[PDB]
């Protein structure tokens, strides 16, 4: 009940960079929405995840918002839903105001959304507010917090241990642990469970369902990938941060491998640490971090994947949206080089949305003129593209009634990097998803 005016203006992009936990999502977003409704500004609110969309729903109770997730001149949807609708024939309104929460998110749909939105603003067609404690390029891993944090550099294990890490388990509070990969998290979770700890595991595939268990069940550790690192409210006392992640890298323009683990950005480290120190009544939450940060993330496939999406979004005849200016030097590409014709673009969209294929892999298949249900390409690659299950070639019973080795024409290590990913890709290859 302490509303502040936002004298909003078209032709302007505002970066709202209040520190983690300052109340961007819970306090400032509702103020902006009130001003938007009053002034009849057609507005979209963009959430990075269904979890943040749920936290926005709570904060926006009483305000007329159309939720396009799970009279009303404000719409709310996920970053990925916005970008997917921009690729499709579907009528996406020409919003007067774009509000992007967690505007640092580096998933390709989020990078593409920022490029589209910043281009609309540069063209003088709209206003935008990018809400993030860690705008692109930030070199500050230790921003302000609601409560003092104890920051300690330690050796953080990335494997099961039988000695040398007593501080991990001799701790009676709640810990969020950022691991380099789903498989490393599996191994750490099993070590913690053997030591008598109650562990919840989060990844992109499982976040939207498993996060609810953090609100509803008792737990000692959340073992999570980077999906959890922003806009997640955990009731935690300690973060353990590997400060490292596997990175998908395009090798020789022909395949995607998972490289590293490699250091995270200062933005990622700040958001991970920012999960604690959020309660002003609870000083001395701990952030225990396992190494340094780096801004050398140009090898990450997500920058080129963002160009693949942007090249396929219509703005105006002959105009392709640029990446948001501070991100524009992340990728060597020719503007438009990934533009697909109408039917190939529909296949591209369906492979990402219904197929759950990575952007790069969906683009290879769609650009080859393959239709969505034609899975021959899953079996006709070179022998070095053979996918392995328990150190033996993975086998699929195909729609054509043959037992065939999984051997895709284009290899993207993201489809087979963990048991759940491979299970899903095997079903996809069988025409059974
Ligand atoms: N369910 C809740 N009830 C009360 N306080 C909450 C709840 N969820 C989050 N908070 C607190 O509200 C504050 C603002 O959080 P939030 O708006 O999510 O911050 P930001 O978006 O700037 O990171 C933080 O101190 C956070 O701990
Ligand atoms: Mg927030």
């Amino acid at each position: 009940h302490h509303h502040h005016h936002h004298m909003l203006k078209k032709k302007q992009l505002t970066v709202l960079d209040l520190h983690p936990g300052a109340g961007k999502t819970r306090r400032v977003l509702p103020e902006i929405v009130r001003e938007a409704i009053k002034t009849r500004l057609r507005t979209v609110i963009l959430a990075p995840t269904r979890v943040v969309a749920a936290e926005m729903e709570e904060a926006l109770r009483g305000l007329p918002v159309r939720y396009m997730t799970t009279t009303e001149i404000v719409d709310l949807m996920c970053h990925a839903t916005f970008t997917s609708r921009l690729l499709q024939p579907i009528r996406v309104p020409n919003y007067n105001l774009y509000i992007m929460d967690e505007a640092h998110f580096t998933d390709p749909s989020s990078i593409a959304a920022r490029g589209y939105i910043s281009t609309r603003v540069e063209m003088g067609e709209a206003a935008a507010i990018f809400m993030t404690a860690t705008p692109p390029g930030t070199r500050d891993a230790f921003p302000d917090s609601n409560s003092p944090i104890m920051d300690t550099e330690v050796e953080v294990p990335e494997r099961a241990w039988s000695s040398g890490f007593d501080w991990v388990t001799d701790y009676s509070g709640k810990t969020v642990w950022f691991v380099p990969s789903v498989r490393n998290g599996n191994e750490i979770a099993a070590c913690l469970t053997k030591a008598g700890k109650r562990v919840i595991q989060l990844s992109r595939k499982t976040f939207e369902t498993e996060f609810q268990k953090t609100k509803h069940q008792e737990w000692d550790f959340v073992v999570t990938t980077d999906i959890s690192e922003m806009g997640a409210n955990f009731k935690a006392d300690r973060v353990i941060d590997s400060r490292r992640c596997l990175k998908p890298v395009i090798l020789d323009g022909e395949r995607v491998i998972l490289a590293g683990p490699m250091p995270v950005t200062h933005a990622s480290a700040a958001q991970r640490r920012g999960r604690i120190g959020r309660n002003p009544n609870k000083p001395g939450d701990e952030y225990l971090y396992g190494g340094g940060c780096a801004e050398t993330d140009e090898d990450h496939a997500h920058w080129l994947e963002a160009r693949m999406l942007l090249d396929n979004i219509y703005l105006q005849d002959g105009l392709i949206a640029s990446l948001y200016r501070p991100e524009a030097d992340k990728v060597a590409a020719i503007e438009g080089e990934f533009k697909l014709r109408t039917e190939q673009r529909k296949t591209f969209v369906e492979l990402m949305k219904r197929g759950d294929l990575p952007v790069w892999l969906a683009y290879q298949v769609a650009s080859a003129g393959i239709t969505y249900t034609d899975r021959r390409w899953c079996f006709d690659g070179t022998t070095n593209n053979t996918i392995m299950e328990d150190s033996v070639p993975a086998e699929v019973w195909t729609r054509h009634g043959e037992k065939r080795v999984l051997k895709p024409r284009w290899m993207d290590a993201r489809v087979c990097s963990d048991h759940a990913a491979l299970k899903s890709f095997k079903e996809f290859a069988a025409g059974k998803r």
